[PDB]
């Protein structure tokens, strides 16, 4: 049925988006510069009749007839984006302007992969979509945060001024096969520790909690949101809390490397900074996260074990 | 002495900056696409050896050899998309150029990066409270990210950047049909219309005379201060006092007049200028009365020219 463009389609979330859309029957074109993505992520569809992979940086204009654009082209984990603030800004600015220009020209509906970071260090808990956020416009993260903030602004500008149809997802922390293992976040870190024999190290009693979302739940959110009539931003994330200890335990079992878990009773964890309200997504999209933590960790570990 | 690019050189603040800098013997080039600027604003210099006017949009790359760029090319508030492009593409372009030719770049930012503030007054390490998707975001978010841009080109590429957070400014050449309280009162007084004050006229507005700002910009440009600096006037005056001052300076028989069922909006923001004091030795020095005077003379002249 639909002609669909995915920018960043060779990346973590984008490649799983591709899969789903390729299997629902659509004609998918992937645009990606391979700055962080990888051909292995989409290699299964090369050659297939309805797929096209284009090596292309979104800071360059694109002219293609499509019905829908999922705009995920953007550096995503902190080490990648903080190392190149300028490329990060150019991508979120010039690149969003370009994709919105295409969407306007060809009458595509455009969905933006924004981010809970537009909320900054929140002074409201949890964060709903009303919150304006508390964000340093010139810190070392600002290239991503302000970059994604103004990309949201561009969307509504084109919506208000040129009747572009726009969708805005504010994406919270997400995990699974093909994820990046360098956020030094708790799951990537425990998994690496276990996969190579190391002890899993748990601060204090492992009592701080973390809420992560499994990638296929995200991908369902995105598609649900794209095909809805809600044009204001929608948080997509999983607000279920698991203790850090529980992540150690699950990852230990599922890797099965007989790594030990060990406590540093004098050490400590930071409470998670952001926590998504997703009630608007339940109400307007009928969507919730349905993959249990253990199940997503397993599918993830399965990926990384054989890798 | 210095070769100097001024984008938005032909607008209100820009043309006074041009004035001051020409008078100091620098080589001054103005770039401007005249969306809101006027040649009349710099005709006095057209011809002099040291001056060039170039008609150019900053969303288009530009190559010129200069030592300093004052990047003022932007609508001040108040085409939303063109505003976005201008503050994004435009700033990237000018920082690119500054990279290429080794120029120091001053960004004319705005108190709006603080949004609707939740601390008072606003000093430079306040992060602001800004709606990224509100009716005015394409100005507020565009100037915010313009800042992010300067800092990124500085941290990563060694570009020398300066960032001025400009607060409300008034004076000759300003956009008369502004919306603003001071504007309306000048226009109406000059015409013998009553000056109507909403409520009891006790909401305040703070205003900075243009030559104070221009001084601040130059001081800032030539300092070693790379992080943002508030340039504004913190002195409060009520709307009623504006009305009274303007009525008297104009002398015309306009009468003041309360409309007590009407309300004014409270003053939105108020600069803390400690940092400009300490690190530039700057502060506003033109008293309100004198400034209003110079502003009245201009609107009087300009009513008479258009
Ligand atoms: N994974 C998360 O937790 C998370 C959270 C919030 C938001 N997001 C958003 O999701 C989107 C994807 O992130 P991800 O986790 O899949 O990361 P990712 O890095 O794996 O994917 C991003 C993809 O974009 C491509 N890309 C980057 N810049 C580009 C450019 N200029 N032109 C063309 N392609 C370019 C990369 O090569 C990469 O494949 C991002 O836009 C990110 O901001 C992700
Ligand atoms: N006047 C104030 O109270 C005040 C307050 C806050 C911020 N500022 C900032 O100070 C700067 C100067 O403002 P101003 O009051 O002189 O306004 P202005 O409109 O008089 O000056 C802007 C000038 O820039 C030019 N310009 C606009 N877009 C351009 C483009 N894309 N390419 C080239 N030139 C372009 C306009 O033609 C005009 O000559 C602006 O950046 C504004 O945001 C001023």
């Amino acid at each position: 049925r639909k002609r669909i463009l995915i920018t960043g389609g060779a990346g973590f979330v984008g490649s799983h988006l591709t899969d789903k859309l390729m299997m629902d029957g659509h004609e998918v074109t992937v645009v990606d510069n391979f700055f962080t993505g990888r051909k292995r992520n989409v290699e299964h569809w090369i050659g297939h009749e309805n797929f096209e992979l284009i090596n292309h940086d979104v800071v360059e204009p694109l002219y293609i007839e499509v019905d829908q654009i999922y705009h995920l082209a953007s550096p995503a984990s902190p080490p990648n984006y903080m190392y190149n603030p300028i490329k990060t800004l150019k991508t979120n600015t010039i690149g969003t302007l370009n994709m919105l220009g295409l969407a306007k020209r060809v009458g595509a509906r455009l969905l933006l992969a924004s981010t809970s970071e537009v909320y900054g260090d929140p002074e409201v808990h949890p964060q709903s979509e009303d919150y304006w956020g508390h964000v340093n416009p010139i810190g070392p993260r600002a290239c991503y945060d302000e970059g994604k903030r103004v990309a949201e602004t561009m969307c509504y500008a084109y919506m208000k001024q040129e009747g572009v149809e726009v969708r805005v997802a504010r994406i919270f922390n997400t995990f699974g096969p093909r994820m990046h293992m360098n956020d030094g976040r708790v799951v990537s870190n425990f998994i690496l520790q276990a996969l190579q024999g190391e002890p899993l190290t748990v601060y204090g009693s492992g009592s701080q909690t973390r809420a992560f979302q499994y990638v296929s739940d995200l991908v369902n959110g995105l598609v649900a949101l794209m095909n809805s009539n809600v044009s204001s931003p929608v948080n997509l994330g999983n607000p279920e809390e698991h203790t850090i200890l529980e992540f150690a335990q699950l990852i230990k079992n599922l890797v099965g490397s007989g790594s030990e878990i060990q406590f540093l009773s004098e050490a400590q964890d930071d409470p998670q900074k952001r926590k998504p309200d997703i009630k608007k997504a339940k109400l307007m999209l009928g969507w919730e996260p349905v993959v249990p933590l253990e199940e997503g960790l397993n599918k993830a570990i399965h990926y990384f074990r054989k890798e």
